[PDB]
């Protein structure tokens, strides 16, 4: 029971898992469908070229990735940087979580263990007493926690960082991947440099990109996935903005818990909200919190004074 | 015994397993029989083309996937989107189950554990008494559960989501894969764009799709599998519509259980039906429910007042 | 001892294992000897064709698999559907077993556990008594089981399903694989569709199938294996038709067991036969059934009244 | 608890992990994108060359990697030494850590175990006494440790070695990888040696490097990663320069601990700072340090003389 | 504690690990960069040769590896024997260690176990006595060990063998790999034997070695690594030449240990030095040697007569 503590809500965990796995899935798709068919470019070299010269033209145009529209010099860099760039995004998706693992895990774990121990002690004391009432240690600890703003700060910072990263991805896709999104074929010239005076090669060679459809699908999948993901992040952020009133009558099962929950009204930015959410996520400790859930469900002289 | 609890019926589990594994099996078949023979297209380039130019024509026609019937511009997109699209379907098949894992598992598990503990206590009390009769806690809990509509809502929503996804797959197959289901060969033109003024290539190049038979088999397998799967989902949905009368005499083994089962008649949309189905699936707890099964089987002064 | 219970006879288990593994072995052989040498077809394209045009003719004739005998239009589909079709057969071989796992395993396991517990109790009682005689619970349970027809129905249905599937495979092989069993080479025309007006290709191109011998060997192996397998299924079916008289004197070791075995004569379609077969398969529980085997072997005042 | 001791701060551990994994990640990228497309060079051999002669020219120019600008003889060695050189860097990143594992781990571990044992003993003594005050062993050990300069020397040496290695990498990149950073194509002559009198090959053959973009990306990633990493190393170095005053009131929980912490002011180069940092990293030993954290948090007659 | 005994110093272990792993790392590099690009030779066969004849010339010149400078017949064997030769070196690096594992491990382990048992017994006796003084068994054993010269002989022989092997590698590199270290291209004649009268092939064919740079890097890495490794071996050898005076005051913690350490001065070739080094490496047995380390550190009426 003690070792089964969860440091995050299941919704937040699954959101992080999706936001990390989707870029890696696209990475696997790219590295599987890119180098299993050669290179993502095929160049229509003239007939008089040998096979080696055609391969050289292919490699040179793949490396240059320049457009010679006519002098316009538009570039098509993203098609070659599509995997690696997304890799950075993956690392970005793993940046706040590590922060959460190195800024709130120890304090939250210690507080949760202390709170669960005090809850077990209070339950045992109530069991003995039904057959002294108030806790000064818990009251002082709750009064202190109602003033600190550490865990709430870490939570809001993590969510804001994730939202900012998603917005940055939106800006990247909407600024770099729509001026190229309809480029089927492009000209390419290898008449720059030492081969300038050569007359054996044409001035302009057309080449069509093979992986255009794959790139389009990857971009659309990314934007759709992050559009689906953002509202859940918004909901997880606004969950802290509303107090845990839905379980207030639950705290009524013990008048001491009610006194701890006296004057819960106030500004919802405090450690208390996070603690309440985590204990709600931990309402199945071994059997005792299950009994608490049963009694609060049936509550909605009670149960002949708790079976005496 | 406690750790061996099952959160779903074996029929529902096997249905989910089939509905998830079949798209993945088709994915494996597609990625195995598609890129082990090159690309799923072969283009009859003229004899004067070199090998590199023929490969360029092949890649360009594979990417474009356009038809120039004669100006008609029908497309043949699904043959290139057949795997990826089905992948979404796979994710869809995994969408409701996660919902079931994040909307009913904790409450159902807690209720099942509490019910099994109370059943063990009642069995021990009856064993002591045969050698006080009524339970107020169980009566109140059953009265409360007869009013709630949470687990029934989750079950019906999951089944409805699965049925809706199957219907959507039916619509997709019947709207996109029959206008292409008899396309052996198609024309393709690379005379669009920079190569417009080139006179070294023909205006129309015919190409025949290699993976036509594989695509046909995949579509037929999908439709047949989901046709086989839908009636079992219908049966699992209608199981809730009929009360668990088949075991009513079983509840007669203890008059307290009969009183709990008093007035079972009513509208069958309640948590009680799901609880009854799960306890029926859990009639082999350690040895005691086995003894209950033996006694109810032989029942169909009884057994000299339960061996005194 | 309790966890080592077997839910099927070793002969039935090995028959199922063979019937499942043989199609998968043939699948492995097909996918290993088919795509390790290219495609199972080689087409004698004329000399004037380039390599790309020859490959296109190869792929087109492989996909079409048509015969233009001369207009006759016989097809040679099975050579391309040989693996996938057999895969269905494999699933068919796994269909009844799952039925057996979802229609008789729980009831049989519960009954076997109860019977073994009662046998241990009766052995202990006899050991105490040799140094009250009749069991009413066991007598009533055996009387009830002599009337039910569930496990016998499941067993007969499983065996009938397996036999029907084998007969269907026989019909498939004898109706589809003998009109093709001597097709070495076949004509193939790609002059259908857009290439109709082309004069660069011949009207008829001959192609010889590479995997003819492999297909012949696979078909012969399948028919031989299922011919070897069917009589064992017949024997397993007829085993139920004869009562377990071979161990009747074994039941004489205890007169209570004889009274349970009183009036064993009757129609052999009952749960009792299956229970007797399974307990015969479980005559080595820990040491006690071994002692029973020793005493019944030596039986063929006995053993000075069981060593007093 | 005893076996869960940590020998380094989480920030230092993650910094070392990044500094080791990044070169290995670049190594994997290089060996994956270099030999999956042949060799990182394509040479425009003339048309009259056969395929074997073209391959020989390719290999010779790849091995020579010389430039014949016109006699200038600039070399382009790094493009061929890019992986192996970075491998040395990886080993360099693993050099100080091994030093830390072979110069401070045993003494630090022994001191930490002794200190934690004495802390447990002092806590037990205080618990007994609240319901003799000073420790001479701990006082003498702290007085001795305030004079030694071993662990501080090892820590500063490790950080200085890492900083020096990073500076060396900076110098290497800024001295070797900017005179080549814009070399797309280069001439290459195989008319040196035995082929000097041959007239079948040209005097100068142009070749363009395929992996130019990959090399550029690798260099930029390396410099950016180490720029991000250096300030954290600076912070970890300057952490020792400031005394652990933030927890001084924590030492006030026991006046004996305060007396141990008497005259903490002084020059911050001593083993005491490292010991304080490690015990701060170990403020969650089993439950007792958690209670200490709770009491020091709530402190900011106290707690009715520690619950009496 | 008993099972955690170390049979070698960490420095010696890491030196052996490096000296074994470096040749294997070079082996992996050679077999990875040699046969992933064909063969380490490319021969400029004339244009009139077909591809098969060019491949035959390539293979023949690779096998012969002869030089026909002009009749000089210098050979270039090492480029083909570079991996296999180094493999012998690897085995050589594993030769002395096995000797150390089969000439000193059992006796050293037995002596260390006996010594640690006697040390524990003496510590317990001192603990009892502080609240008979001399050991005759230990005194006699130390007197006997001061005369034997077995473990010292094995240690010196192992170090001398490693040094001799390193010197042999130095001689090999300085005698075989500098007359070839600047061979880019070499002539090769296949006009020896049956093809002597053939007029279809030239008399001399030039070939350039592809793996020249790789061989150069391997040789330089080997020489640099062994240059770095030799001084540590020298230090490990000279460590035995100086007595363990640095811990003499440590032996003063017990006057019995001092008497055992009486007359430590003498010629440093004895088992006693190795035993002292190993016990110094084992000063963290469970907790007791840690306490000894603490007391000897704080020593630099003592500690109120060891806390009485
Ligand atoms: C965190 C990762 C975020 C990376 C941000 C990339 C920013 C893109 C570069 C700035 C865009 C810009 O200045 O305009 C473009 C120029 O880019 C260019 O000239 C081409 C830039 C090529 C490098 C950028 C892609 C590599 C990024 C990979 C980073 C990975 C490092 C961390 C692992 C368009 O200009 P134009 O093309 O129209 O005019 C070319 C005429 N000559
Ligand atoms: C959830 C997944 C469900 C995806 C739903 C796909 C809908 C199909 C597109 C709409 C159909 C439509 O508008 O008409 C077609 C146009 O499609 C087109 O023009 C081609 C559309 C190409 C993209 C669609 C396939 C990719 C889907 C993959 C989604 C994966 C993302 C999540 C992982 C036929 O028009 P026409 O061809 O006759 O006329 C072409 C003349 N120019
Ligand atoms: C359960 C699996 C059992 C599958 C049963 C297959 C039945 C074979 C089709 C019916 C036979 C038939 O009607 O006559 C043939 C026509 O078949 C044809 O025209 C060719 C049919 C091609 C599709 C059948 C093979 C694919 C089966 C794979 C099923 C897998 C789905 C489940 C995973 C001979 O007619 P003919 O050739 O002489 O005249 C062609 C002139 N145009
Ligand atoms: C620790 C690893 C650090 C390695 C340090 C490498 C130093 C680079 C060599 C010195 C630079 C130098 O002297 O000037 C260059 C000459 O280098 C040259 O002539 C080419 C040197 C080729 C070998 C260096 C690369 C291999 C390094 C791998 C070491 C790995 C060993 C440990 C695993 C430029 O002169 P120039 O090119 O302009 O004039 C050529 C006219 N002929
Ligand atoms: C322990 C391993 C140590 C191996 C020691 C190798 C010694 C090298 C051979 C002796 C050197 C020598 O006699 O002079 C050379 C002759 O070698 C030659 O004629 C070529 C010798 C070819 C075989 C040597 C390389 C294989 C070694 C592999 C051993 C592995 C076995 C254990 C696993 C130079 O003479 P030249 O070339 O100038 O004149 C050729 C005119 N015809
Ligand atoms: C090959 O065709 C090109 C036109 O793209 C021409 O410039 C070149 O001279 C031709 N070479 C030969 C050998 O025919
Ligand atoms: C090759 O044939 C095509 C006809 O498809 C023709 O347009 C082209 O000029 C021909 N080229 C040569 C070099 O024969
Ligand atoms: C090649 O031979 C075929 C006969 O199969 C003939 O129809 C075609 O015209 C020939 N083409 C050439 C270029 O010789
Ligand atoms: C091939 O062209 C080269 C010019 O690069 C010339 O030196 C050589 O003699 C030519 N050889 C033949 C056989 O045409
Ligand atoms: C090819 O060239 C070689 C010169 O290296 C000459 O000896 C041989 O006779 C030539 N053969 C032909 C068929 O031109």
């Amino acid at each position: 029971r003690l070792k089964g503590l969860r440091l995050e809500l299941p919704l937040d965990r699954i959101v992080k898992f999706v936001a990390v796995g989707s870029p890696l899935l696209l990475m696997s798709l790219a590295f599987a469908q890119e180098f299993s068919s050669g290179s993502p470019i095929s160049c229509f070299s003239p007939s008089n070229f040998s096979i080696r010269q055609a391969a050289y033209v292919d490699s040179s145009c793949w490396d240059s990735l320049l457009h010679h529209k006519q002098d316009k010099m538009k570039s098509l860099w993203p098609h070659k940087a599509l995997p690696y760039s997304l890799l950075a995004l993956a690392l970005l998706m793993y940046l706040p979580v590590l922060l959460w693992q190195y800024a709130a895990v120890p304090a939250l774990s210690s507080d949760l263990l202390f709170i669960i121990s005090e809850l077990d002690k209070s339950y045992n004391r109530s069991i003995r007493l039904v057959q002294y009432f108030e806790f000064p240690l818990l009251e002082r600890y709750l009064a202190c926690k109602q003033r600190s703003h550490s865990l709430v700060a870490t939570y809001l910072l993590r969510n804001s960082l994730l939202l900012i990263f998603t917005s940055a991805t939106y800006l990247y896709l909407g600024h770099f991947h729509l001026d190229v999104f309809f480029q089927e074929e492009f000209s390419c010239s290898i008449k720059t440099g030492l081969l300038s005076d050569e007359t054996h090669v044409p001035n302009l060679i057309t080449c069509r990109l093979t992986s255009l459809s794959i790139f389009q699908i990857v971009s659309l999948s990314s934007v759709a996935i992050y559009t689906i993901l953002v509202p859940v992040i918004i909901y997880n952020l606004t969950r802290l903005c509303r107090w845990d009133k839905r379980l207030l009558s639950v705290y009524e099962m013990l008048p001491a818990f009610d006194l701890l929950s006296r004057k819960m009204l106030g500004c919802p930015i405090n450690d208390l909200n996070v603690i309440l959410l985590f204990l709600r996520a931990n309402i199945s400790e071994l059997i005792s919190f299950s009994w608490l859930s049963v009694l609060c469900v049936l509550k909605d002289v009670d149960f002949m004074t708790l079976l005496a």
